[PDB]
């Protein structure tokens, strides 16, 4: 089996993306923030406090035939970010882009942050980190990929997320009228539950590449290029008064700058990132500071390749028994 979905920005600024998942029968679609960087499958519900949903798509397990209660299963996540929720769990048929699974976990939430709340436009996440991150208790469950993957053509699922502009992820299949050239694949650990690699280095807009293993994740449910504050500063370092906010939370830069490109290594292989991928706009309304889409790791523990960086190339999260990812230009 297959299942191909498109994926669309929530804003003007990509920051998130929602693909429409297919819940329970009859069908109840939610647009879910689908995330590689964890491992539940959480919902806004008809569970969820009343004050704390605002305009969300909520799922009703009671309005599915195929839902059940899995008894005495309960969830509680913390996002890197300071967001949380907790609820219980169903199980029932997931459907995305065509590709069905049946008896998945739906993590019904009781409670969400106000972050979730605030954010009309996502009904919750869908993870596709390895299912060892999965917090259900007494009983961790199965990622949606994890219970599909033996179903599918090959064990795989691919992202081509799109700037300012909506993408795709595919299961089970790799589209090869989807990126330019060849797609170059590196190693994963799995230690830590993510999808963890080691780019091979970097470069600033025409500059000379440095050659310099920098280990992160590449993680679609967070939406900024995360490095290490050496790379970080030789980036801003090029822009003409960017600088380091301790107030605004990270670099800032003159909204009349032209940004340069940030290359990043994939083995011998290199992707770039244009210099608008870099560009998230004014700090607040009206503001001519903007803020900056490459920030730095330091105090986060670990580097993350967001969207900034995925939506650069065609990314492949292969799950093989032994898993690797995959980076093509597009």
């Amino acid at each position: 089996s297959t299942g191909s979905a498109t994926t669309t920005p929530i804003d003007s600024l990509d920051d998130a993306y929602i693909t429409p998942v297919q819940i329970g029968t009859p069908a109840q679609t939610l647009n879910l923030d689908f995330d590689t960087g964890s491992s539940d499958l959480w919902v806004f519900s008809s569970e969820t406090t009343a004050s704390e949903v605002d305009g969300q798509t909520i799922y009703t397990p009671s309005k599915s035939t195929t839902a059940k209660l899995l008894s005495g299963a309960t969830w509680s996540i913390s996002y890197g970010d300071g967001s949380s929720s907790s609820g219980d769990v169903y199980t029932d048929t997931v459907s995305v882009g065509g590709l069905t699974v049946t008896g998945q976990a739906v993590e019904s939430a009781k409670k969400v942050s106000s972050s979730f709340t605030e954010d009309s436009t996502i009904d919750g996440l869908l993870g596709l980190a390895f299912s060892t991150l999965n917090t259900v208790s007494p009983t961790q469950q199965k990622t949606f990929f994890d219970n599909a993957k033996a179903s599918l053509d090959s064990p795989v699922f691919t992202a081509d997320l799109g700037y300012h502009a909506p993408g795709t992820y595919n299961f089970g299949f790799i589209d090869t009228t989807a990126y330019t050239g060849s797609i170059t694949y590196t190693a994963v650990s799995t230690k830590q539950g993510f999808w963890e690699w080691t780019s091979t280095g970097y470069a600033v807009g025409s500059g000379t590449f440095k050659s310099t293993s920098i280990d992160g994740i590449a993680d679609t449910g967070t939406t900024l290029l995360y490095l290490p504050a050496t790379v970080v500063s030789a980036y801003w370092a090029q822009v003409s008064g960017a600088k380091s906010s301790s107030s605004v939370g990270g670099y800032v830069f003159p909204c009349s700058a032209t940004l340069p490109s940030f290359t990043f290594g994939v083995g011998s292989a290199r992707i770039v990132i244009p210099g608008d991928y870099i560009d998230f706009g004014p700090i607040s309304t009206g503001s001519s500071s903007c803020f900056g889409g490459i920030q730095s790791s330091a105090g986060i523990g670990i580097n993350i390749f967001g969207d900034v960086a995925l939506k650069a190339a065609f990314v492949v999260f292969n799950g093989a028994t032994t898993p690797t990812l995959g980076f093509a230009s597009k």
